């Protein structure tokens, strides 16, 4: 909730480009969410 880059949660992505997502959460383009691959 308001936060970034947990499961199902949003993945905020930072001016050096990388999406942040803890492991082994990764964000997929269409959903723009850190979910299981």
């Amino acid at each position: 909730d308001g936060e970034c880059g947990d499961k199902d949660e949003p993945c905020c992505g930072r001016p050096d480009g990388a999406k942040v997502c803890n492991d082994p959460w990764v964000c997929i383009l269409t959903s723009s969410r850190c979910e299981n691959p």
